[PDB]
């Protein structure tokens, strides 16, 4: 279980990622600092609008972590944490236990409250305009910020991914059967897409509300907001992260190498960074691309595919 997070990327531009201890790296390449947070993190740093660092460890903690990588505070679970933790609309953050809970903690390290399952949640929750938390594990959840549940979907008997939230409030979840859902905002289904393929990798969205999401067996699928297809971009190696989408609208995501789809579904380039296999994208205001190795590698590379520089822990 000790391998590397995917990147996180600051509003000062600062790139952190969790392996070891979670480094924070300086644009340029250089570490600014490291940070012991416990036996191993495997989950995506959060950033709040101040500059604090937020970080899920498999020794059960929630650490905040100041801009000048001191620690702040920690907050105290008995359980490993597998999901990254995520910020809301008014600095609290929200993170799924091993021990079956959503935690909702506040700014100062107290815990505003927790939201019982039945089942480990292993992935992020994510945000809607009006302050509902959703998060997929045993099933889809939407949880006032209160947290008392709004509703709950039911997706089947097997795991559901990271929801992703469009700007008219659809849910987006995939299921590991190979369905895609659509949910409204009031919990009803609105399509359902189904591929016949093993699906480990949540969706995005983006370029007029299309759907991405990757096959375990390396296929690329867009979908349309309809529920149509609109093309399917095909790989060779597996697909186990969401990909992320450029300010162009390319679509990144990282598998054997790292590969730049046109929203046509034509390949830009690809880019390789290792033989060990690549975490999610994580992209720059300036264009820059970052992806980490399994081992521990941070690579930053130009929108045009070349290298601009890579660091090893």
């Amino acid at each position: 279980d000790a391998i590397t997070s995917a990147a996180s990327i600051g509003k000062d531009g600062t790139i952190y990622f969790g392996s070891d201890k979670v480094y924070a790296i300086n644009p340029d390449g250089t570490e600014k600092w490291n940070f012991y947070a416990g036996y191993w993190t495997v989950t995506r740093p959060a950033i709040s609008e101040d500059g604090t660092i937020y970080v899920t460890s498999l020794d059960g903690h929630l650490y905040a972590i100041n801009p000048d990588g001191t620690e702040k505070w920690r907050f105290k679970t008995e359980k490993r944490i597998e999901s990254s933790p995520v910020i809301g609309n008014t600095d609290t953050i929200y993170f799924g236990s091993y021990d079956g809970h959503l935690y909702a903690i506040n700014p100062d390290g107290t815990e505003k409250w927790r939201f019982k399952t039945n089942d480990a949640i292993t992935s992020a929750a994510s945000i809607g305009k009006d302050g509902t938390i959703y998060f997929g594990s045993d099933k889809v959840y939407a949880i006032n910020p209160d947290g008392t549940e709004k509703w709950n979907f039911y997706a089947g008997y097997w795991t559901v991914t990271r929801p992703a939230i469009s700007e008219d409030g659809t849910i987006y979840v995939t299921s590991l059967d190979g369905h895609l859902y659509a949910i409204n905002p009031d919990g009803t289904e609105k399509w359902r897409f189904k591929t016949e393929k093993r699906i480990e990798s949540s969706p995005v969205i983006g370029n007029t509300d299309t759907i991405y999401f990757g096959s375990y067996d390396g296929h690329l699928y867009a979908i349309n907001p309809d529920g149509t297809e609109k093309w399917r971009f095909k790989t060779n190696d597996a697909i186990t992260s969401a990909a992320s989408i450029g300010k162009d609208g390319t679509i990144y995501f990282g598998s054997d190498k790292v590969y730049a789809i046109n929203p046509d579904g034509t390949e830009k380039w690809n880019f390789y960074a290792g033989y060990w296999t690549v975490t999610r994208p994580a992209i720059s205001e300036d264009g820059t691309i970052y992806v980490t190795s399994l081992d521990g590698h941070l690579y930053a590379i130009n929108p045009d595919g070349t290298e601009k520089w890579r660091f090893k822990t």
